[PDB]
């Protein structure tokens, strides 16, 4: 029943990745969210929150991976696929991950605002809409939060700043 | 409370709209769903079900229409905008607009087997994720559903095709 196509290190590996596409967005000051989806082993799509870049308000990490990896595989379907992302995905994500055919979903830190996995809601593991996922969660869960705090005290800086050169 | 930016016309304009968005999903052999958005009395954003074309599974109706309202405002926010859309939008195209914070939202027939707006779940009136929108069903539900009607229908007679072919 339970699957495992990667070891605790090939999985430390590619949340590494997913981490990696985290830093993109806090040097670009956004949410730092990143995520990987990876087949037979090999990485075919990567994402990382770039909303207020692009303007685009669907541009969170793992839309942006997903339609990396359809690319990839020239197809709408990612089946026998890992989606690895360091927070858990938002219902919007979520529904998407279902629809990608996504079985198998890896996140590090829990979503309590904004999570349709385990949080808010449970979209992967749904029966009406069938999704099958199987879900894992905490991998690396301290540094996938550890970025995000870091944004949060950034962005307060940043506010600070705005706020002193608006004044005078 | 219940905001009336349009009339019953203006409304039913913008469905037929979508209605025609929906028709070039089914000329193509997919499933005919169509979306307007519409900001100012004016669509800033169209888009139909094109994940087979496309190769990308979040390419949604409302998704596209989304993408396309973004770009044509410069920003991720669709706020004092009105989104139309045949079907009732499924969790992740629910989920993208709450993220876009799209207040008006109005759809022809519902999805009682993905439907997240009514049917199977009620994202865009969720106070967990305060999404506050203003939900409108029924315009052109008819209509909206006999394209689909008609897409199953294609969709049994290609397969009768498929199938004869196959064989001998
Ligand atoms: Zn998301
Ligand atoms: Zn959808």
């Amino acid at each position: 029943s339970f699957l495992m196509p990667y070891s605790l290190e090939e999985q430390t590996y590619f949340m590494q990745e997913a981490l990696k596409e985290s830093e993109k967005s806090l040097q670009k000051a956004e949410i730092p969210i990143g995520c990987v989806i990876v087949k037979d082993g090999e990485i075919i799509g990567r994402g990382h929150n770039a909303r207020e870049e692009s303007n685009q308000a669907i541009m969170h990490a793992e839309m942006m991976a997903i339609n990396e990896a359809n690319a990839h595989e020239g197809n709408w379907r990612l089946l026998d696929t890992t989606l690895f992302v360091t927070i858990e995905p938002c219902v919007m994500c979520s529904g998407a991950i279902g629809l990608a055919r996504i079985p198998h979903v890896i996140y590090g830190a829990s979503n309590q605002k904004f999570g349709g996995v385990d949080s808010l809601y449970q979209i992967l593991t749904d029966e009406r809409l069938n999704h099958r996922v199987q879900v894992e969660r905490g991998l690396l869960a301290a540094d996938c939060a550890n970025i995000m705090q870091t944004f949060f005290r950034q962005g307060r800086e940043r506010k600070k700043i705005a706020k002193h050169l608006i004044k005078e």
